[PDB]
């Protein structure tokens, strides 16, 4: 099953900034959302979880399809929450209706971690838009209450090593946990992107709770708080020293966790050799925007 990259008819880098200025601009302005959290943390969520349907030994799911926008898969339990991600993006798919959805959902995801002070992120375009037929079942979305060993095997099927598990786990500094969403119980949140989360497992005092949804989860008195498999990273002698190279180079983990996001956004996809190089879009910021 190939799934080969396709450049929406005539676009080139300009056109895909602009999408990337839109949503960038959209960010600042919906400043309010999820207790002045603003929109970028679930953003980097909703790309995540429509690639992360992707099962390397088929192909099957994965970003390419832009696939959430069915029903089957945007009423995932494992989405809850995310339709205001996809809410936030329908203006600006309605301004540019030539993106394909898998291209805005990823774009989205990028876009919000380089406006949160992260990485910059290389892009590429050229997701194409698949039927209804071709949306991954339910299931395919990693639990929260388990253990080191249940997320390194979850992440085989994602093609991600040791490392690569623990960089994208650092997208952790971001946003919350919401337990109308997910059944835990929202600690202290950023909307800044940096390697705190590390941070913060190797250096609070962390207490097995449970929460109102009878749920454990890890808590300080500080007020910060972990998902079991958040607190796998510290337990599994593996993952521990990889937590502690990011909790020591905060350029390291930028570096590790951009090129771990773009794999992860581009996983099943076949780029034509003569497809654009990847695309790396600059911030507000760097605009004078
Ligand atoms: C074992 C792997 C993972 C598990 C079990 C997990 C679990 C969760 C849960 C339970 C929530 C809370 C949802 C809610 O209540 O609203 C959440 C939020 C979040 N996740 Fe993960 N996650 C994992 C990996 C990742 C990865 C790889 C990324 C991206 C690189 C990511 C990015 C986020 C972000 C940014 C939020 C915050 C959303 C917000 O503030 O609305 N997660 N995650």
């Amino acid at each position: 099953l190939v799934h080969v990259a396709s450049v929406e008819k005539g676009r080139s880098y300009e056109d895909f900034q602009k999408v990337y200025n839109a949503i960038a601009l959209k960010l600042r302005e919906d400043d309010e959302y999820d207790n002045y959290i603003g929109y970028g943390p679930v953003l980097v969520r909703l790309a995540w979880h429509i690639s992360g349907t992707w099962d390397k030994h088929d192909n099957t799911g994965g970003s390419y399809g832009g696939t959430y926008r069915f029903k089957k898969e945007f009423n995932d339990p494992s989405n809850a929450g995310l339709q205001n991600g996809f809410k936030f993006l329908e203006p600006i798919h309605k301004e540019f209706p030539w993106i394909s959805s898998g291209d805005l959902f990823s774009l989205g995801g990028v876009t919000a971690v380089q406006e949160m002070q992260g990485p910059k992120i290389p892009w590429r375009c050229g997701r194409v838009d698949t039927p209804e037929d071709t949306t991954p079942d339910n299931g395919r979305l990693p639990d929260a209450d388990k253990d080191a060993g249940y997320v390194r095997t979850f992440f085989q099927r994602l093609n991600m090593n040791d490392r690569e598990v623990v960089a994208l786990m650092g997208a952790h500094a971001l946003g919350k946990t919401h337990l109308k969403n997910s059944g835990y119980e929202g600690g202290g949140a950023n909307n800044v992107f940096t390697n705190e989360f590390y941070l913060n497992l190797l250096n609070e005092d962390w207490k097995l709770e449970k929460n109102d949804a009878n749920n454990e989860q890890w808590d300080s008195k500080s007020g910060y708080m972990m998902l079991p498999t958040d607190y796998s990273l510290i337990q599994d002698p593996k993952y521990l020293s990889i937590v502690k190279e990011y909790a020591n180079d905060q350029d390291k983990f930028f570096k590790d966790f951009s090129k771990a996001f773009e794999k992860l956004l581009e996983n099943g996809i076949t780029f034509p050799k003569d497809a654009p190089s990847p695309f790396i879009f600059k911030t507000l910021e760097e605009q004078g925007l």
